């Protein structure tokens, strides 16, 4: 049971380099459109308190050079949608793939594809936090580097990046331009809320652990929902639902452990720790698979 | 630090599915070769004890079927090169890339692209362990997919899966045929060794704590290259080869710590413990970053 990404290579057709005076990062190339993130127009000066609005009225198409490859492409009209850019180009990408633009809602995964001048690096999955922070890894020129979830042949673009907290967590965008979480797009110092763990996530991921074949944290013992809650929330954890005791019923039926029984197994491990022992070579409980994540994953 | 992939892209479009009779794996679509396990030829009877020459004698070009998604590549030659089957088709792929076969080490680190039908399914890091078997997610139908790195558009292809041992790791050839390990295509009792930490990457690992600020295990002793060696084989860790100080060389000239200081500190902390002390938040040493990938995250 490894940590998965989708395959990127719809999305790597997409990408492309964006370039404004002195800012260079990657900007997201569908049909004849360039997404990328709105703070390539500031310079080193605006960007320490940008007015966003006075500061694209006076920006003219050619100040904006988008680079697919080697090949430039003209931009010949530009808007704003929140945080995010649209250049209009005058050439659509072929390699356009189906696609949708979705917002996701704390402790889903997707992939990220981490690009710089344009050119894709890497590919990893992370889940999106419940104080909306991502746990990634970017670098400076990392912007505009986007998030996705692949559906039979379909792209659900969910994050575009903007941003590393002093903590060494990131945060960015919606495809619509909004911020998941309180942060703006303005170097200035900026912290989140605190996190929690993704209980209904850590559930999936000891099930995924019974069915590669370990089972050494079960225990003989039965709790209520609202019992484990009240121990969840007093460890940070956040609350499990109905609904993600439904969601996770397709792992207790191929495994034969009730969900509540499951439950009571992270109860002991959050009460009595794992003595040194680890879950799948992880020595924590480990957030960022969905059940859907294990499901498609062990089957 | 995390685990980052290669973008897939560049391999997707060379994955192609290969059926002999009703068995389906994938193959590796480069130029106008697909190679791809040769037990595809084996009915559920052979691979109990299969003869790879006389049922290759028996097969023709048109018994074997080869498919980019529902297009059919029409078979002109097939030939077996070890473990691995060559079929000649007549168009050349249109996305080969620029290629290379490489045959890898323990402890070197590649991106698999797990594949089903000929389907990219997701992609992930994984580490090719001192017992010559790889830590991989794998269902049924999953053979013939590929572990590569990238360098410079340059995809080297150091692995094709061929079968999962009882233990769930997993083994495979170079895109030669040979085998990583003792084991052989062939479903009979077989098991993988026992196994051992890699050393030079638990050293890049260090470095990368120190580029980060976390050096509370840096010592004020050396040591040679064979004493650290006759002890770290008695902590069933690795030897070092004068290739592996080689690859810790930029590491070394970053942060100023020689390498053999760096292995009297790692003996320490084997001899003594972490004394609940972490390192990059771990009180787990990990041996799956090699000193490449710890610079590739950080350039
Ligand atoms: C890191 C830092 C001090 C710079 C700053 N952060 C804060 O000012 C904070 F305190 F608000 F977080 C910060 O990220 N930026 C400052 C400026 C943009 C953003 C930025 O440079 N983004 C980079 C896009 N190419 C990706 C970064 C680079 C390092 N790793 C990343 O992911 C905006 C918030 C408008
Ligand atoms: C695991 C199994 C008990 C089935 C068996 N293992 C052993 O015989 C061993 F133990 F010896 F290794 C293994 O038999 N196979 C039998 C037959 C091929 C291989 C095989 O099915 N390969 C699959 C390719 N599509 C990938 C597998 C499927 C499950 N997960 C995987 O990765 C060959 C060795 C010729």
């Amino acid at each position: 049971f490894r940590k998965m990404a989708f395959p990127s290579g719809k999305v790597e057709g997409c990408m492309v380099q964006v370039t404004c005076g002195t800012t260079t990062l990657n900007g997201l190339w569908l049909d004849d459109v360039v997404y990328c993130p709105r703070h390539v127009i500031c310079t080193s000066e605006d960007i320490l308190n940008p007015n966003y609005e006075d500061l694209l009225i006076r920006k003219s198409n050619h100040n904006f050079l988008v680079q697919a490859g080697n090949v430039q492409l003209r931009v010949i009209g530009h808007s704003m949608q929140n945080c995010v850019l649209k250049l209009k180009v005058d050439t659509a990408n072929p390699k356009t793939p189906k696609y949708k633009f979705v917002r996701i809602q704390p402790g889903q995964t997707f992939s990220v594809l981490a690009c710089y001048n344009g050119s894709p690096s890497g590919v990893y999955q992370c889940a999106m936090r419940p104080n909306f922070t991502i746990k990634g890894s970017f670098l400076n020129g990392s912007c505009g580097s986007v998030g996705f979830n692949i559906d039979y042949d379909c792209v659900s673009f969910c994050y575009m990046h903007h941003m590393e907290l002093p903590t060494g967590v990131h945060a960015g965008t919606d495809l619509e331009g909004n911020f998941y979480g309180p942060f703006v797009d303005r170097q200035t110092a900026q912290a989140a809320g605190t996190d929690t763990t993704i209980t209904v996530n850590v559930l999936a991921w000891l099930y995924a652990a019974v069915i590669n074949g370990d089972r050494w944290f079960l225990n003989r013992f039965t709790t209520t929902l609202n019992d484990f809650n009240l121990v969840a929330m007093k460890y940070n954890y956040e609350p499990l639902t109905q609904d993600h005791v439904d969601i996770l019923g397709p792992l207790s039926a191929q495994t034969g452990i009730a969900v509540l029984d499951m439950c009571a197994s992270l109860k002991e491990l959050l009460q009595n720790g794992m003595n040194g022992r680890t879950i799948l070579g992880s020595a924590l409980l480990e957030d960022e698979f969905t059940p859907f994540d294990v499901v498609r994953q062990c089957s």
